[PDB]
């Protein structure tokens, strides 16, 4: 048996108006203990491949496996050019003394999606690639 990593809430939504992609990290839950106290102190990372230098952050709460994030993060670039760009949402434990832990995390590839309409996804978070 593989225990799952985490099961992940967020939103897609591309604003026309603005121009924008707009990425909501809603809540986690049943994140795995990466501390040897059996929690995680979660917070989540995002980016839009094949850019790696724009990347966002949610804020670090201390110790819980069922953060509720309620952030919500911009990228500005058109509906056209969101072709062959993949949105990555990396679920991490913030670890004050050495490296923080990789819990999981959601890639999106931009071209698989339906962007009509706005969306709201849970998914089960996979080991990095
Ligand atoms: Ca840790
Ligand atoms: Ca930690
Ligand atoms: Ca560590």
């Amino acid at each position: 048996d593989k225990h799952e990593l985490g099961q992940l809430q967020y939103s897609l939504d591309y604003d026309f108006q603005s121009g924008q992609l707009l990425v909501g990290i809603l809540q986690a839950m049943g994140l795995a203990a990466l501390d040897l106290g059996g929690s995680s102190d979660p917070y989540v990372r995002v980016y839009l491949l094949p850019d790696k230098r724009r990347r966002y952050e949610t804020k670090v709460h201390r110790q819980t496996l069922n953060p509720h994030f309620g952030e919500t993060f911009a990228f500005k670039v058109p509906y056209v050019e969101l072709g062959g760009r993949v949105l990555v949402m990396a679920v991490y434990d913030f670890d004050r003394f050495g490296r923080n832990d990789a819990i999981g995390e959601v890639r999106v590839p931009m071209s698989s999606v339906d962007l009509g309409r706005p969306v709201q996804a849970w998914r089960e978070l996979q080991a990095a690639p």
